[PDB]
């Protein structure tokens, strides 16, 4: 088109906080943390006999409280289960004008943001809702990275996509510990010394072109070591640096961190 | 891999009964006729008012009806609707293990085929259903037969694929009102007297190459004038001779005439 | 997308009035035509060493003339040629904003219109000008027709794609004569009887597809034998029943008889209007589907229906 | 690239007369033929259990009979059975310098031919084979109309590709009979009048147009009735329109029949000559516009009659 | 498919040794060894005179010797080479049911795959043989790195992938010393203090994504320092974390090595 | 094809010597450093309105100066940018045949490098032009890494490809300082120490492959600090070692740290003729493989050696 790469969404997305729809309790402290972002989890952090309520807590969550500007998201199940197809009737259908986006996680192809987006614009007709939800998605499988740009070129909806570390190296095979970060096996020897390098790299900056070539936001996923603030930074920087523009918090005090890396200046 | 092309599905489909689901009178003769396969309609013979009763008569057909060894499908609304999607659910949540097969109109790309897959996959495990459905597409725009390959090898459920000639035309901008057969604007003038051609060769033919490629079953769709038993035959008869292994009927008289044509 | 096929320009385009940029005495009458639009050529008819003075004729008449509520547009010549940057060039830092559209000729991928994209964006963006060119392209090759999909959705700026049968005859190998229409070869044998049948039809449905697949007007191209009328209401009946919305005149002559063709007859209109009206009725009744004239009608036929009118209320 | 479609090869190839390789009486016979080229058959005219001894027959025949100016192939079996890499490596390494061509069957895609390219590579140079062999191939299958132009572009060997009427309507389950031709439940009802169309125009159209987009050469398969010359002529009439440069002969008659349809009168190659001259006259005089009995011309008129000029000088 | 991605195959490769055809005395000491997979070379350790002799013994040795539990594989010549298709010939011919797996050297697309797929099938078909050849293949190419995923899908047969950095070195122009591991040249320069990264990083990653989508076994392959135990470790802990399963030994005490950090806990 | 990888063009392409066109005064130095290639530019380093003043200097120098055996090329303007078109139309229709390439930048999928092959095409048979040009392109965003095979493979007259480090971390929204080089927030922390990582590994690795497969050079772009020689030395050095085969001089001093670690030193080359030299003597006893200083070296190890040579 004789312009180079299209412009990102222009909201800030520096953190992203995640809390279980299964707490309630927490929803209130998270309306009130610093995150740019809001993700409520109807996914791997709440157990399948709690899913049920779980939806609903997040319905009436969306419905009932204060969210002041925070964009708010919602992390359905995967297609690859049979939870995916109530979390986003029952989204569509109960909650309220003030939901901003789903979160769909180990998309392995653009025809599963189709299908999503399928089911999604069909209901917004029939209930005549007046703001179009926009899509994130989760690249954390090895068909993922593999079809990463079709992917990010898959739905006007879509304007965001999380590199899922943990979930990422269970489906690669990777010998890895603990969730993103330095990983211990992971050096290159010289005379006798160690040197750890970035397991990471090529995932990271791959989805970074893929996003930016279709003006999408890449953002880096959880940080599981919550005692290892220097950890976090280390992470943090590293994404930062490949050009990706926030990162998960599952931890409250991971927000700062996030904020701290990723405020522009 | 290095075998011949894949089998199609042995089952019959020499012919297809159309049924507006907003008249389940019909639903008991539909079900003595001599059609392999019936087609309960939710869409463009179902008035938009009355699509959301239509849906709730065809589950009670399902549910209720002696269909015999009939193939029973239902053909849902367009992707491109609101209505889709509750289709869909209410289908694979509410009819019982009767349901054989939904048609999926308007197909443009494999992607829509992927996306009804991706929901009717998650209502069979949440419900556990023990008969998995089968997927037939109409072929019935410019979009659709541009990429008639891709969506003939869309999903493995998918066993039957027919042309809509009515919204073809339509698309297409197609200078016609008709339904299939001969177009009488369409002819080679030699030395003063016409000769009459086909307008649908490539569709057709297109249409039986995908089929053929990955294993599915082509089908003919309908033939609008149920008054021209003649104009029926030449229609089936061309289908026939392209590989098409059956025809929609859209009316009773109809059956008997795909049944001739396209019994082996 | 989820949405309708993407809607093609609204503007009328039944007749394409050709005009050789070499002889401007034409060029005040293409103006006066009935033609809905306008092609001044620069390609096959006009002779290499006279295509310097025909780009300079043109240049003026698109500055001088007053060419009404015709739509302008400029053939240039092909990507094959050394002519067509030159062509592209002076069109666009010369001629004024009456300039409404260029023709490139045997396009045989996508990257070919994406080429003159290029080069046309950035000249329109150096001198600034203020209403950006739509593109027509020409099916006349074996490559064309391969890729006619790919050609299809290969710029915004696409508006129309015709059938050059001539040239597509030539480069396909095919054994034909003069150009389009029946093929004296291309007939069935049946009992010693001969049955003629259409030669084309591939080629022009697949483009009629391809076009309304991503929201392009479909044209069929020129039509040799000027002195056949039925002739050319035949290959122009074919046209338009395959879903094309007009035909080249290449000859002040041929311009009626595509007008004639491309505008629905008042027979056809009638008629589509009282399905539309039955099918109206049939709605209030509570019904999707219902008989019309011993036939079936429904939402389908609808559709159907507004082709038909909104090609006779252009 | 920014010129005109690749230049198809330059060599006449009007007909192509089958014969199978069990049946060594017949080869001198083809040697003698009229037809362009000659294609010993080690596929379906060959019942299984005659294949190895076709296979040592086609291999003297090449080796040891005088073929004089006929392009020499061989049709092998296809990928899909346990045949065809026999027929490869046996034809490679035992046959002379004076074989051209290897004719590959239902090809479905474009890695089917790779898949007999590279065997086919490995072996010339494994045995400083100094000619190497052209392929053409047979599009007789829904697989093979469906990739047709990925097929065309499937070799740099590739120089043919024709297509197999009889068992393409096989595969694609149409209800035809015979091989070819008019077809007749395919008809158009008008009025209670019939009239035939043709049901293998996009098959044939689609094969011209991935072949000349690639520099190949489009090719008509057989015709079954040899009793209806009429009907041969109404097929190899519809080919050569649709762009096709020729048919197969699977019976001696077809031979004249199909050199007959596909070379130009010399009523046709006269009046072609003579308005290159015409042009050639005007461009002595610094003329832009040629004018020939009648009136002015079209390039594309001048075009075609280049190309029959040229036609006729390849059959010499 | 609405699942998660295809298993790989189950058997064990955690060690590929490898073998020259021509020094068929080595051939029982490779049969007795700790390694999941044998592989008889035909290829690159065999010099071009002593090709047709290494083909007979090899065919020999398949039918002749005590091969246990171990999975037999032969690696033929390169599809560029006038030996392959003799050697595929030759093996499926006269080779017994005891051969399991055929190696492929050099692919740079999944048509490579296909032709040699082709051959073989039909030979299987014409002799009756009744145990299926199963393939592999080498990417060692920069064709073969940039068609990654393609030839990952290219045949029912495929079960497993190996980066050779040898020739994969050779082909992108690398400027390397050795047989993969460190690279003197690549490293960072921080404050006058020299910090050694993994130049092999995204063809391995890479490799890993392609197999994991399509269910593929991804394989480190040779380390050419035989003296450097530790450096053997570092290459194959870093082929470990990054996801793949095995590595090469093409030097008796490396089987040993790639056990110790390949054996699953 | 069944025959080994396309061979790159041989030329020597070890320094790519950078000035902008509005600066004629330096031309003379240019054409007399060490450098293999000039690009003389139209792009980055000539303010807009010098544009058309440069363009006039470069199509004089073309015609005026000697430039003896360099590889001379000129920069254009970008295909998103008002003046590219001008820039190929003035120079294929004005410049002698002394020029030799144009480099495109910018370059996000293969059709950009169509675009300009039909241009500069159709005015090369227009002005009857003896010496058809040859491409290079730069990769310095996010879709021209995206697309980098397809940009390789784009056409006949390609023949480099170069990242821009510091327009491409633009382009991917990168948080980095200067252009190229060791970035100061990306690193490994392990027990308290900080290890530094390469953030142009799959960039750089990317581009060699894209290039390889098609027969193209693959050439290091621009390093910012003049003042880092080891610096300079060490990104020249991950270049060399990933596959690239010479890098940009934005910096008369730059050419030889280029010429320094593009032309292999006699180590390494002594090393590489002793590695053919064992398998010369291999493969005479019968053997394909044998063993170089407690390493393993075969057939392979020769076409590494050869690339070394
Ligand atoms: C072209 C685009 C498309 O989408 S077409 C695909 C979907 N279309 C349809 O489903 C249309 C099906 N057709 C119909 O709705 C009816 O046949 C139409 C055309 C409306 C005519 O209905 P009607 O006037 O009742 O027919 P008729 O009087 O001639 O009835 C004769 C006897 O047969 C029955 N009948 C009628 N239609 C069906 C049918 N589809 N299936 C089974 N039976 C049918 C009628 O009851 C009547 O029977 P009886 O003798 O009273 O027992
Ligand atoms: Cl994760
Ligand atoms: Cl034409
Ligand atoms: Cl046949
Ligand atoms: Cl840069
Ligand atoms: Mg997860
Ligand atoms: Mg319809
Ligand atoms: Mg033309
Ligand atoms: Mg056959
Ligand atoms: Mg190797
Ligand atoms: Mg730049």
């Amino acid at each position: 088109s004789f312009r180079l790469q299209p412009a990102p969404p222009a909201r800030p997305n520096r953190c992203q906080l995640f809390g279980p729809g299964s707490r309630p309790a927490l929803f209130e402290k998270m309306a009130a943390s610093a995150a740019d972002v809001i993700n409520l989890d109807l996914e791997d952090s709440v157990a399948p006999d709690d899913k049920a309520q779980a939806r609903a807590n997040i319905i009436e969550a969306i419905n009932g409280l204060d969210w002041g500007r925070k964009y708010l998201s919602v992390r359905i199940n995967g297609l690859d289960t049979p939870f995916w197809y109530r979390d986003v009737v029952d989204l569509l259908e109960q909650a309220g004008d003030r939901l901003d986006q789903i979160m769909i996680p180990k998309v392995g192809c653009a025809a599963d943001v189709y299908a999503v987006d399928a089911l999604v614009t069909a209901i917004e007709r029939a209930k005549g809702r007046t703001k179009p939800l926009s899509f994130e998605v989760i690249i954390e499988s090895a068909a993922g990275i593999a079809h990463v740009e079709e992917i990010a070129a898959s739905s006007p909806r879509l304007q965001a996509m999380s590199l899922g570390a943990a979930d990422f190296a269970a489906s690669m095979g990777m010998q890895t510990t603990g969730i993103g970060g330095t990983q211990e096996n992971y050096y290159m020897l010289h005379d006798g010394q160690k040197h750890w390098s970035d397991p990471w790299h090529w995932a990271q900056a791959a989805i970074v072109a893929a996003c930016r070539t279709h003006g999408i936001l890449p953002v880096d996923g959880p940080f599981g070591d919550f005692s290892d603030d220097e950890g976090f930074r280390a992470q943090a920087r590293r994404s930062a640096t490949l050009g990706m523009v926030g990162k998960w918090a599952i931890h409250p005090k991971q927000v700062a961190l996030a904020n701290e890396v990723f405020t522009p200046s």
